[PDB]
């Protein structure tokens, strides 16, 4: 695609979030750099309203999937670069097992030479005492696969993958996340053949950074589908 | 420690590695740096045999954990930069479920300026068509917390995991750790309090890179335990 062209070099990202969970308002800033020709996200993430009232890692998948690296036989199936400049709407329901919900609607397109991201996140139905409320997430992240497929009467795609998150009494709680991404604009896009992005995550911090940050490392790279979206237990 | 002064900047890594697994042999190289105050590593490694008969992310574990951030107040802790630049041995036998073992001995010191990693690795009892031989792992790697405990008897430390590898249908494979480290000099060494570093990790290629290769980003911080090495089903 043309919007592919874009991304040949190193891009200057700002993400800006709106949150309110359960009632707790939040707000996160967000600034880094992407290089999708190999596949890499570098981003630093401020909490502007002090504490972050929820667990930095169930907020990751929230705060820019044209940055994933396509390889050359798999060019013709990423829809997030030929949506730009214009960009895409990108939606999701995450659901936290045994517990509440966000919700996310998100602008990612070009202004200027600058890839941003501007999210409204609500989550409601959350326990007081749960792991998202009672922040008893640990501050890490693990390899998904994100399944992506053609949604025809939308122009777009749907997106669907459950994240696996580290909790402090050693249990693991998935999110279910449930994802749509449409154009912003009129312009042709390409429509994928159902794939995944092999994504891969760390979650660090600057000790000297005193202020309630993530600084967020990414590795994405879009594969030929080789089995389901859940664990297979034999 | 006087040897915790050796890791306050960037410092060179070299790896060198000759494995043997069920008679199919391999050399591995690998260079790159570390960066203790952020705990962060980055690393590249090529097959230098030619196709390694193994998948690259059976390898993670056994390719320098002096490079870990330990946080001021867990300074007393660190014993791989206590025992710098004489440097510690660091053996290892790894489990893989349902197939055969690894076992390692390295030697992790200063060379010159340069941090060192050498080792030596025989795998045996693995099965021709399994996840190893058969290379049906997937590319990527997780997040682990890695536990770390005082062992007198060898003025060492015992260190014991579970590292969770994905499989291509869907399946995950556990690889068992046991490990130990014991210095080379009979200078003073610090024995710890029982912890754990959370070490984070990706795997990535340059696909211009024609040689089979791993590209390894590491992100490691020492911590209190707060719940055991296997995962809590509740």
């Amino acid at each position: 695609s043309k919007g592919a062209e874009l991304f040949t070099g190193i891009v200057p990202i700002l993400i800006e979030l709106n949150g309110d969970v359960n009632g707790h308002k939040f707000s996160v800033s967000g600034e880094g750099e992407g290089d999708a020709t190999y596949g890499k996200l570098t981003l630093k993430f401020i909490c502007t309203t002090g504490k972050l009232p929820v667990p930095w890692p169930t907020l990751v998948t929230t705060l820019v999937q044209c940055f994933s690296r396509y390889p050359d036989h798999m060019k013709q199936h990423d829809f997030f670069k030929s949506a730009m400049p214009e960009g895409y709407i990108q939606e999701r329901t995450i659901f936290f097992e045994d517990d509440g919900n966000y919700k996310s609607r998100a602008e990612v397109k070009f202004e200027g030479d600058t890839l941003v991201n501007r999210i409204e996140l609500t989550g409601t139905d959350f326990k007081e005492d749960g792991n998202i409320l009672g922040n008893k997430m640990e501050y890490n992240y693990n390899a998904h696969n994100v399944y992506i497929m053609t949604d025809k009467a939308k122009n777009g795609i749907k997106v669907n993958f459950k994240i696996r998150h580290n909790i402090e009494d050693g249990s693991v709680q998935l999110a279910d996340h449930y994802q749509q991404n449409t154009p912003i604009g009129d312009g042709p896009v390409l429509l994928p053949d159902n794939h995944y992005l092999s994504t891969q995550s760390a979650l660090s911090k600057d000790p000297n950074e005193k202020r309630d940050h993530m600084i967020y490392f990414g590795f994405v790279t879009a594969a030929a589908i080789t089995h389901g979206m859940d664990e297979l237990y034999k």
